[PDB]
């Protein structure tokens, strides 16, 4: 039981799950915690791969913030 | 008949549905499994590919969470 | 008369209408069949392609769901 | 006066001014329709291109569809 | 004041207020002119970012096509 | 406590917003603000990543415009 639910208290405990929400679904699809550790010594310092990131919890706080009727 | 139904309990297998109809995508468009088993090798490695992953995910989760009225 | 209806008996069904809908997009900026065939030999073996189909699928799957009232 | 609705009677045309907006949008951007016709030739046979092309028009026939109230 | 309000009289209005919000992110990431120069003599002739650009002012077009309610 | 609301005065202080919103995702993700002024120094040269960065704060406006009632 890692996601009970979507609502959350504040606008920012919203961002915090909607950074929790992309992580996990690399978490899922690459559960090697190995190789999770080698790719991010490679795109924590790739700028296109920080915005894409950006891009990513940009979408799901979308979708937590509808569900908070945006606090 | 492999998706019956957008609904689901809880937020949790909201995300479970998000990735697997995430991946459906990729079965119908690419059936022959095994090249899928080449390229999985591939970008399982890749810090960008697995963003571009998580944000497929996160498309499909708004649809969902959406369906569900957010849980 | 291709797109009569985005009204879908089954949530499955609208998966099936948001591929459709992908690649008719494509047919139309492409309409030449000799060249879609060169170019599907290209991407149906490219990792990023074939995540970045299942991304438009995804946009596509959003609006058709809501068509449907989420089935 | 090239946009005057988006109310639009079928879906088809939903789709054929989505895919128009898609374009009206690189003809403002870049109108020396000349260096447009040089990237046409570069575009219309890539596939990551065509995918991508595929892309922005799904998003506009999302902001239309529910524009139609999805027909 | 130069975002005043997101209503436009035309939905024709509400798309070069697309592209209008699309820039303004950008002039305010590199407000340095002399560099926003050198930049479009690269992608006012790259396929790839034409295409990316419309897929920006899809998505700004999305949300002030709801602030008029679809005009 | 850094976002305390979504509710915005004007849609210009939702733009603001949204483009903070693009930011504090990248600095959550990598926090070492010295790396960060080195891609600084990549991103705001480069032309893709400038529209991919439009792009976050496309779909983060998107968010707050609709938490805003659209103004
Ligand atoms: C917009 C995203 C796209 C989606 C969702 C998509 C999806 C699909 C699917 C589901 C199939 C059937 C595969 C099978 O059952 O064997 C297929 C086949 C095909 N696609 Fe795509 N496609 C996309 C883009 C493209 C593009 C950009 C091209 C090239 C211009 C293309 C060319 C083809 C061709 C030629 C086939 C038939 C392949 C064969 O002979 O087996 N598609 N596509
Ligand atoms: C839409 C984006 C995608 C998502 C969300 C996704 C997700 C996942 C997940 C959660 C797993 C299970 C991993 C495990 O338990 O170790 C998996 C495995 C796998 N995926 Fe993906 N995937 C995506 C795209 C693709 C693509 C493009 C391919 C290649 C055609 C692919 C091929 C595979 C294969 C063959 C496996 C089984 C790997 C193994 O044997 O461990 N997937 N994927
Ligand atoms: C966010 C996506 C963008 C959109 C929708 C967009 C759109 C436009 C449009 C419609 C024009 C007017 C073209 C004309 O009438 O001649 C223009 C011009 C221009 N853009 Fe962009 N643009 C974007 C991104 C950028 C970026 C990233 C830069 C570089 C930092 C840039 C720099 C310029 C410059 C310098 C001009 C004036 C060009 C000239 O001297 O003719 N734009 N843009
Ligand atoms: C937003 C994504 C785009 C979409 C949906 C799109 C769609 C289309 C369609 C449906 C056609 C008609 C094809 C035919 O009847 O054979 C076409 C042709 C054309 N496009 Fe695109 N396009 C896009 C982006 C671009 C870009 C970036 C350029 C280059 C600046 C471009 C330049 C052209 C030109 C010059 C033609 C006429 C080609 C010919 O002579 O056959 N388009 N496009
Ligand atoms: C989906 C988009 C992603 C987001 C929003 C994200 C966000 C974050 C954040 C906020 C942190 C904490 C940084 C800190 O406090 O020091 C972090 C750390 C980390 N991430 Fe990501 N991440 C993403 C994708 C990935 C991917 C694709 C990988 C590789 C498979 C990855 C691997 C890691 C690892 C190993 C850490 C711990 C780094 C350390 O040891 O300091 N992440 N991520
Ligand atoms: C989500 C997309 C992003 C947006 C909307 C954005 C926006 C901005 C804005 C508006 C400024 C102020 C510019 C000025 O006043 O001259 C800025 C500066 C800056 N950005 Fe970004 N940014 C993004 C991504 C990134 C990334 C990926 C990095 C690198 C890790 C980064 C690092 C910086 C740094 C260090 C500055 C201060 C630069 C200076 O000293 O002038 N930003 N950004």
């Amino acid at each position: 039981t890692w996601l009970p639910t979507l609502v959350t208290a504040t606008p920012q405990e919203g961002f915090d799950l909607a950074v929790k929400l992309s992580r996990i679904a690399v978490k899922k699809t690459q559960p090697d915690a190995q190789v999770r550790d080698t790719l991010r010594a490679v795109y924590e310092k790739d700028a296109n791969a920080l915005i894409a990131v950006s891009a990513v919890v940009a979408t799901h706080f979308q979708t937590i913030a509808a569900a908070n009727d945006y606090w």
